[PDB]
């Protein structure tokens, strides 16, 4: 029995940047007030994990990363009422708090409680329930799922169908909604419109499902690894160009191949050019585009204006624009109806012990997501 | 009595950057085909005019500039259908052909044949209607309204009430149809929502007249001229800022007055810096701003995307986003109705031939709109 108990358990550590996680033991204090202590079952590994390693993403270190999983709960805090021990949930790496100015809008979900913006790498309470070695380990967004146990705050997990396969519906933490998301609630994607979508990894790909939910006639992937294309169109890319093929701008290529600009465009790799590219590819009157992905930390982009007044609209998004809390469940519910699927996005499945092995295939162009089991 | 002949007539000729128009004699050609000849009544000075002057905007020279005006028919060319002589019509400098891919589009108004994007300086066909000492004049947005007759495509042309008052009416060939048109059509302002509005000329009192007519509960304006605040607060303005006054930048001071940042920001100057600051003080998480101002020409902005991939929408329009013929004869419309009024942008009025006075009244900061009388 573990409630109101220390654990001992297994996690993945990061100590410093540009190194391996180190796999050993750490101690998770019992939730405080308003906490959840979950079992992890599974978690998938997201490019922005790998920011972390890369230093493209600064937040406190050591760390343990990890945003994009499922688990079971082990115990609550006093004052818990949205789950018990033995739910299945999924941590949210944006809160919803429900009070904030940005959970009460309609159109919000960045939730001012959130840990991105300026990182703590702790609890809401400006703590940490982890050490390593006798050291404080920070948090990450209030996740850290890179753990065989994490504590969050009741803000950040959601509850989920007890009958949900945890090593698929892991996905539905951050790069499926994220994707999917990104295409049918932020750029609210037309039945018969033309897409084009930058960068065809794990949220990529989700974002050409939603494209295709959305009843886009065409949805053109561009990725400079060819290796993304056959599954790209196994989702519902219609076609697939790469930048590195054409002499010409990519911009110049998709404004020709969709007579005069695309309806929308998504940047799902985290580039400052494929941002500015991504805009300028849309049409300059009417087109809507995306920024998904994450650029290295403090670096600004340069565009011209001119872009913007003929009439494009320019928008990013946390998670797909989804307000978490809410819609995670439903999210699950919908995969469990059958409405989506998770498996074109699984390339691998490894023990958690293997996560290093996980990110250098993530970081090789092999997989698209790589789960890890507890 | 002029009918298929050359017109001789007055015009302000810009024979060079940075000098006085020259009040002079011109040759205007009679319509060819789709064209339309205008015995002009009335216009506007509008700041892109100065920018011709000032070589913000670059066109070709020598210009007949002028896009904000009213007047009456002296004759058409062979299959003309839309007008005839002796209507008041509004020539519109952003065209509606309503063949092209934007004007089909529901929410596009940017025509394809536009003479924004990038200059000829021509009716469409790519020849001139003026000529002036011998020498062929450009024409300017397809309108070259500072002159006693100008030459337009019927794209370029909208037949209005004919018991309209064009001497307030060419307001809406410019300034208040755009600066409403932002607010109520582009940004879509909200009942109860906190506008920021950055520019206290024709145009952002025009953006506060549809912020307050789209029920907005705090429109802040902001201008370093103060001077300009008592009209702001006239026309709905619940309040002004100077950012001179601030030892913080002014998207700060807006962030803290708005409780975390305004619903909907406006740019309606023309600078970079103030493009970046407008978009900065909306709410990060669901805020929008639209550029209004027109950019130094060729010059780009530096802004970090991370102000996107938080929630912001940024977007920019021309003409308030109205599809320009379908649009132009309702505002008169409303306007004979009383829905909204002209007068408070309307400060001098002088013949005509006070033209370059009239540019000096708007340089020295002291007028918003002077209303010219042929
Ligand atoms: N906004 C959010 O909430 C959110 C959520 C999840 C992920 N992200 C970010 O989204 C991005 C994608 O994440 P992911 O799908 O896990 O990453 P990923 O699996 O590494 O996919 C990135 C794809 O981009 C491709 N690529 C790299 N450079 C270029 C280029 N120059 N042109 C075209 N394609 C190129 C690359 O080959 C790969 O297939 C990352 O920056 C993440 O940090 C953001
Ligand atoms: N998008 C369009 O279709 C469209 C239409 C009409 C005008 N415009 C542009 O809109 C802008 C405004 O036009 P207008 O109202 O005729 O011009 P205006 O009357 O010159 O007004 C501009 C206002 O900006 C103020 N201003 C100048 N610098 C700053 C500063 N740093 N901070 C805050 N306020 C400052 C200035 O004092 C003045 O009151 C110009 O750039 C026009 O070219 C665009
Ligand atoms: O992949 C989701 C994700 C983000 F979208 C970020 F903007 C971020 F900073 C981060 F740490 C993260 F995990
Ligand atoms: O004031 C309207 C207006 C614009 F919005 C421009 F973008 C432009 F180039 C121009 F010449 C103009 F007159
Ligand atoms: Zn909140
Ligand atoms: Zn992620
Ligand atoms: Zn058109
Ligand atoms: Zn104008």
């Amino acid at each position: 029995s573990t409630a109101g108990k220390v654990i001992k358990c297994k996690a993945a550590v990061l100590w410093e940047e540009k190194k391996p996680f180190s796999i050993e033991e750490v101690e998770v204090a019992p939730p405080k007030a308003h906490e959840v202590r979950i079992k992890m079952v599974a978690t998938g590994i997201c490019r922005s994990d790998d920011h972390v390693v890369s230093g493209t993403l600064v937040t406190p270190l050591p760390v343990i990363a990890g945003h994009e999983a499922a688990g079971i709960v082990e115990s609550i805090g006093e004052g818990v009422t949205t789950v018990r021990p033995g739910d299945k949930v999924i941590p949210l790496f944006t809160p919803q708090c429900g009070k904030c100015r940005v959970c009460k809008h309609p159109e919000g979900n960045f939730c001012l409680k959130n840990d991105l913006s300026m990182p703590r790498g702790t609890m809401q309470d400006g703590t940490s329930r982890f050490t390593c070695r006798g050291k404080p380990i920070h948090h990450f967004l209030g996740t850290s799922t890179f753990s065989q146990y994490t504590v969050v705050d009741e803000i950040s997990v959601a509850k989920i169908d007890a009958a949900s396969p945890l090593e698929k519906v892991c996905l539905i933490g951050c790069g499926f909604s994220t994707g999917y998301g990104s295409a049918v609630k932020v750029a609210k994607v037309t039945q018969g419109s033309t897409c084009a979508v930058f960068g065809l990894g794990g949220v990529g790909l989700s974002v050409i499902m939603g494209c295709k939910a959305a009843g886009a006639a065409r949805i053109i992937g561009v990725d400079i690894n060819k290796d993304k294309f056959a599954k790209a169109k196994e989702v519902g890319a219609t076609e697939c160009v790469n930048p590195q093929d054409y002499k010409k701008p990519i911009q110049e290529v998709l404004t020709e191949m969709s007579n005069g600009g695309v309806d929308f465009s998504f940047e799902v790799i985290g580039r400052l050019d494929t941002m500015v590219t991504a805009l300028s590819c849309c049409q300059e009157a009417y087109g809507v585009s995306v920024i998904v992905g994450v650029p290295p930390d403090s670096q600004n982009l340069s565009m011209n204006p001119m872009l913007l007044l003929s009439g494009r609209t320019w928008k990013g998004a946390i998670f797909g624009g989804f307000k978490s809390k809410d819609s995670v469940p439903k999210l699950v519910a919908d995969f469990m109806a059958k409405k989506f699927a998770l498996d074109p996005l699984i390339t691998h499945v490894l023990p958690f012990e293997k996560i290093n092995e996980g990110f250098d295939l993530l970081r090789s162009g092999e997989s698209i997501r790589t789960i890890l089991t507890f």
